[PDB]
């Protein structure tokens, strides 16, 4: 195996790559090399092509060492590697490794079937993602919870996040139609599949299978296992009739939120919401009888009510939002409320109260 | 005690003030005094304080309180750009409002807040900020970290004729700089503590504002625009960098960047834990090898200037490392003897700052 590529062409896909499961899989055929990356749950493949003369064969190497040499060596530079015994010799100018290998026969595959599939902006991808990754669980003993729902329904597409306390959803139309079919991707998967996204104009080709999603953009190939249970149905975690509404600035809230938890428990923040005509009154307290309170002109119609919130999980909300105002729908104090961009119906938010 | 001051007045000078910030509670607070037109903040950890001085333009009235520091702080911080931040001393609490936002404070009183004792400085300078800064960066990675030899966690401070030096060492590498101040000084030579370099370096804004020095037997006094910081000094006996230079030491000349990166390659390759490196000199080149019990070498191959008869030394790759980051210059000289002794490192174009690592086996 041997071939020589610019250092220029191996950065990203080392990045998106990066015992055995700690090396890196380097596959030379047809013209091209291959990279792959595996942690037995997810997979990732990169290529580069190969300009300049080569040899078929495969190896694996470390794969944080490789990175660091290729990333080490500086701009310009053009790397040569050649597989000989169980080293793999890597070479640019009079800098030379070393390396040892495990044998390309011993790294892990995933093969399995497509059974749904569409292509949409990986734009769109990542704005589903980013307005509901933050909801997520991240080791409850509910498995099911630590990931992301993925949903078609007509012509959208859909993400569900929840820990059990706060959910958020958010859909987004891709232009054709679509089976009705839902899947749950692990948070580590979420996490890759995010970080292959760079919000340049180009398409992301998506298939699903029954235990695996696969997804293709420009010269990277995404695989990962799906998580197998009982995702809860954002459609039964809705308010079914919020008949208080409340309306204010996002910054308002958000800075309003953050300043009266400075004084609310350190190890359970939360603060306490009064609304009441034209106004909302925003109170903490803690152990050593400190006290915050924040006063805010608001539009609010409905009864007089007292709620608490966990700070977190409402600035979360209003962190993914990045909105000019929020709507807040209110049932009564011992219900989840409903947060809403009130310019934008593509995302909600529903967080339980919290008792102070 | 009353005072009403926009935001970024404020924020600053309580950043400031929080940088020696805990064991008990007074000491997570800060001491605010109102007196003739001026707020004065205070923090402590007993071994250092650091003062800010804040002009109140708007009405107030004295008296002082202490009020804990990090809650104050991001009050301050979280309000409006532009907010009136009003205070007012209640007892045990301190009421704090700007525009509809309202917040109360646990006090503790002024009398308890522990104060540096009075010392007299027996040296005074002024000199550059920037000089101050360049003396510090130079050798603050070479003191040692949580070593039972204490002074050796610090950094010494020595006056000698035209010239402040700074030395920082931890048994195993040693970093030395020298800079001229166009002032002649008493001989003094005093440790200054682990937190004490870290604050001076954090009051540094980079301005034109002068830094004025005072030392004592006991103490250390900067003052900077309108901060003021004291510490006590570290009560031990310093080694002397003198006697750690190599006593006469081939030369080596490279350029500083090319040999950064061959080391910081090469090292990817080196032991783990031991992160040893070897170098073998010869007519003008360099040649560094590293490699690990998996028995996976890197090479570099650099072009030097060097002349001396050709050798073999291991060094800690992170020690020369650190130098050469620390030096952040074009060229770079490496003094060397032989394969068990110390080589001496400098700015091939200074003698300003000097390094000493030893060797490894
Ligand atoms: O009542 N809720 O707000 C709420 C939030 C999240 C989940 C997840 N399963 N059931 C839920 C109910
Ligand atoms: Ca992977
Ligand atoms: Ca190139
Ligand atoms: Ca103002
Ligand atoms: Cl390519
Ligand atoms: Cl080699
Ligand atoms: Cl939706
Ligand atoms: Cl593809």
């Amino acid at each position: 195996m041997k071939f020589t590529v610019e250092r220029e062409h191996l950065l990203k896909p080392l990045q998106q790559v990066s015992p055995i499961l700690g090396n890196l899989l380097l596959q030379v055929a047809d013209g091209t090399l291959s990279l792959t990356g595996t942690d037995l749950e997810m997979e990732m493949v990169a290529r580069v092509a190969l300009v300049q003369p080569h040899e078929p064969g495969a190896t694996t190497v470390p794969a944080r060492k490789f990175f660091d040499i290729c990333r080490g060596l500086p701009e310009g530079a053009e790397i040569a590697v050649q597989l000989e015994g169980e080293r793999m010799l890597v070479r640019s100018g009079r800098s030379r490794f070393s390396l040892s290998t495990l044998p390309a026969a011993d790294f892990p595959n995933l093969d399995w079937q497509s059974e749904v599939e569409f292509t949409l902006p990986q734009a769109t991808m990542k704005r589903l993602i980013e307005a509901t990754q933050f909801s997520m669980a991240h080791q409850d003993v509910r498995y099911y919870l630590n990931g992301m729902l993925f949903e078609t329904e007509g012509e959208e597409l859909r993400t569900v996040a929840t820990d059990g306390h706060r959910l958020a959803v958010c859909s987004m139309p891709i232009g054709q139609s679509l089976p009705s079919h839902s899947v749950i991707v692990p948070r580590k998967g979420v996490i890759e599949l995010m970080r292959m996204l760079d919000g340049g104009d180009n398409p992301l080709r998506v298939q699903i299978g029954s235990n695996n999603i696969r997804a293709h953009v420009g010269d990277f190939i995404f695989t990962s296992k799906l998580v197998d249970g009982r995702f809860p149905d954002y459609r039964r975690v809705l308010p079914k009739n919020p008949d208080k509404h409340l309306e204010a600035g996002c910054d308002l809230l958000k800075q309003a939120f953050a300043r009266a938890a400075i004084l609310s428990n350190e190890k359970f923040r939360g603060v306490r919401l009064y609304v009441s005509e034209n106004q909302l009154k925003i109170t903490a307290n803690n152990p050593e009888q400190e006290e915050a309170e924040e006063i805010l002109d608001v539009t609010y119609s409905g009864a007089e009510m007292e709620i608490g919130f966990n700070v977190s999980y409402v600035l979360d909300v209003l962190n993914a939002l990045k909105c000019e105002n929020v709507r807040m729908m209110l049932t009564d104090s011992v219900s989840s409320v409903q947060i809403e961009d009130a310019a934008s119906q593509s995302a909600a938010y529903v967080v339980m109260p919290m008792r102070l």
